[PDB]
C-alpha cells in the first residue's frame, strides 16, 4: 500500500543510516593515527624539557663547588695564619707598591693591621726600592692592607676586595670551560 513505501523508504534509510555509520568511524579513525604522530611531537618536547633540567643540575652542581671553596680558602683566610700575616701583609705591600709605583701610599686596614703596618717599616721598606708611608683607616674590612696613594688613584688587597672577591671570578672561568666546555 502507501505503507509499502513508508517501509522500503525506511529501508533505505537503514542502508543510508549504515555508510554514513560505516564512513562516520572511518573518519574517528584517520585522527587517532593522526594524534599518535601528533604525539610523537610531544615526545621530543619531552626531551627538551629533559635537556632544560640538565641544566638546572650541572649549574647547582656548580654553584656548589665554587660556594664550598670560597668557603675554604674563607677558612684559610681566617686565623689559622697567626705571625705569617704580618709576612703577608709585607708581601701584600711589596705587591702592591710595585703595580703602583709610587714613592707616596698609605695602607688602610683592620685598626691594628693599619696599625701593625708600624712595625717594620725599614723591612718594609726594605723590601724592594725606599719609598714613603702616612696614616690609615681603622673601621676597615679585616685581614689585608688597603694601598691608597697621595695621588689620585688607589689599589685594593684589602680584605676580600680585590684579593678572594677576585679569585670568585678566577675560578669561574676555569669552573666553566670545564662543566659547560
Amino acid at each position: 500500500k502507501i505503507e509499502y513505501i513508508l517501509n522500503e523508504a525506511r529501508q533505505q534509510a537503514e542502508k543510508i543510516k549504515e555508510e554514513a555509520r560505516r564512513n562516520a568511524e572511518a573518519k574517528a579513525e584517520w585522527i587517532i593515527r593522526r594524534a599518535k604522530t601528533q604525539a610523537e611531537l610531544e615526545k621530543q618536547r619531552i626531551i627538551a624539557n629533559a635537556r632544560l633540567e640538565v641544566r638546572r643540575k650541572r649549574l647547582a652542581i656548580q654553584e656548589e663547588i665554587i660556594s664550598s671553596v670560597l668557603e675554604e680558602v674563607k677558612r684559610r683566610l681566617e686565623t689559622m695564619s697567626e705571625d705569617e700575616y704580618f709576612e703577608s701583609v709585607k708581601a701584600l705591600l711589596k705587591e702592591a707598591i710595585k703595580e703602583l709605583n709610587e714613592k707616596k701610599v698609605r695602607v688602610m686596614s683592620n685598626e691594628k693591621t693599619l696599625g701593625l703596618i708600624a712595625s717594620r717599616i725599614e723591612e718594609i721598606k726594605s723590601e724592594l726600592g725606599d719609598v714613603s708611608i702616612e696614616l690609615g683607616e681603622t673601621v676597615d674590612t679585616m685581614g689585608g692592607v688597603i694601598v691608597e696613594t697621595e695621588d689620585g688613584r688607589i689599589r685594593i688587597d684589602n680584605t676580600f676586595e680585590a684579593r678572594m672577591e677576585r679569585f670568585e671570578g678566577e675560578i669561574r672561568s676555569t669552573i666553566a670551560k670545564v662543566l659547560f666546555g
